[PDB]
């Protein structure tokens, strides 16, 4: 069977099961993949979504350590072009299918599934390190 | 090259780079390994080092997502024995060099070093989850 790549792009950052369990369902959407993680940087992540817990080279250095992680980009750009999957030669694109905003667009990943090249991937939820001191905020 | 089985034991508790790092250290003690990682019962972790923070089961599914892992014992006995090596066909297990005492036993590592099968690994500090929120502790 031939070899899919694969492209889960995230912050990634604090990294928990939930990251853990979607890079999993990535590099698996196919018999035979590479998956590519793309981190974003401290710069644009504060900028766009909010603010970062670990540096890039945290977030980065811990992806290093995953078992589903075949290469990284880092930092990897925010919105993916199609001048980007042809680079890294990517067939798909894998994150969860909730619509993820721009300023200017809506979706950011519209013309991934329009084109058929977007690979939907589910989430874990409750399972955050935030949500691991709120449990430890359970002996005081 | 024949392949080296290597065990190595811990709490693995909120895992982190510094266990990260370990796995990999001891995973790469020989060009051709089996790692076996012990995760340590949530009973006996209170019992004899302190609170844990997260249960067996959630210590011992993050431990399936980490590149250098092999296989899993979990649970796993705190004290190795000359039996556990048999029954695991285990050439060396793997941990830092700090003695690690019990209450009978100063060491708990100490027949493995004079019996030559213990393959010492270094630790990372300054990288746990404690500690990052120490570090959030600086925007307030
Ligand atoms: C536009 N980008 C790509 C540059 C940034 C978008 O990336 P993000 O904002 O989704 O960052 P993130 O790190 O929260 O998510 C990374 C990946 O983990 C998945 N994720 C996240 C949290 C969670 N509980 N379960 C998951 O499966 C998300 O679906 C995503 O596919
Ligand atoms: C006697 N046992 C084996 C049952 C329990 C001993 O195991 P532990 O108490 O060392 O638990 P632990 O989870 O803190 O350590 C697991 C492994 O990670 C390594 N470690 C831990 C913390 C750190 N900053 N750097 C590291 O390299 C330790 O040397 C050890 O080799």
């Amino acid at each position: 069977s031939k070899n899919v790549v694969i492209y889960a792009d995230g912050v990634y950052d604090m990294l928990h099961l939930g990251h853990m369990k979607q890079l999993e369902q990535a590099k698996k959407l196919f018999e035979n993949t590479t998956l590519i993680v793309g981190v974003t940087s401290d710069n644009e992540t504060k900028l766009f979504k909010g603010q970062v817990v670990q540096t890039l080279e945290e977030r980065t250095e811990t992806l290093k350590h995953i078992r589903w992680v075949d290469e990284i980009i880092s930092p990897c750009p925010w919105v993916v072009t199609p001048e980007f999957l042809e680079k890294y030669k990517i067939d798909y694109v894998a994150h969860d299918d909730i619509p993820y905003a721009n300023n200017q667009k809506e979706d950011i990943y519209a013309w991934l599934k329009r084109a058929g090249k977007f690979k939907a991937t589910q989430r874990t939820e409750g399972v955050s390190t935030t949500d691991l001191i709120v449990r430890i905020l359970k002996n005081y």
